[PDB]
């Protein structure tokens, strides 16, 4: 089986934001994004002109459209994990949310970054990158790695 996982992290320091995305293919990091630049972290992805600019746009859209309020605490770390899996000709998916490292699932009746993050993250990502896209990318990436001169 194979997995393509995306780890979205938004760090809120006062009013400034630092965003990161790490992409893992079968538990190997292949792509990293630091808010401004996207980069390959594995040889077969070096020189890629198809996935890198695509993800760069997706990741930028994901973070820039998040409607945040001013933080009460000096630091807030918001995590959104998304993974698709293709095993035995079967497509499965998994996602979760972390606030300062801690998983949470329940939406509350107050206007906080923690709540907005939980409420909008999946919907926001799926606008440019849904499960079907993830599976296609996954299978395409697996083949690309196998066919690569590395």
């Amino acid at each position: 089986g194979h997995k393509l996982a995306f780890n979205f992290n938004l760090e809120i320091n006062g009013s400034d934001t630092h965003s990161t995305v790490d992409v893992y293919l079968d538990d190997s990091q292949i792509i990293t994004f630091d808010g401004k630049d996207i980069r390959p972290t594995i040889p077969f992805m070096i020189g890629d002109e198809i996935f890198l600019p695509f993800y760069k746009n997706v990741f930028s859209e994901f973070f820039s459209l998040f409607r945040r309020v001013p933080t009460s605490t000096p630091y807030e770390d918001l995590t959104y994990f998304y993974e698709c899996d293709y095993t035995d000709n079967k497509s499965t998916f998994d996602q979760f949310y972390l606030y300062n490292g801690e998983e949470y699932t329940v939406k509350t009746q107050e206007a906080t970054n923690k709540n907005m993050w939980l409420t909008t993250s999946e919907f926001r990502l799926k606008k440019w990158f849904d499960g079907e896209d993830c599976i296609m990318h996954l299978r395409s990436l697996v083949r690309k790695m196998e066919d690569s001169k590395r």
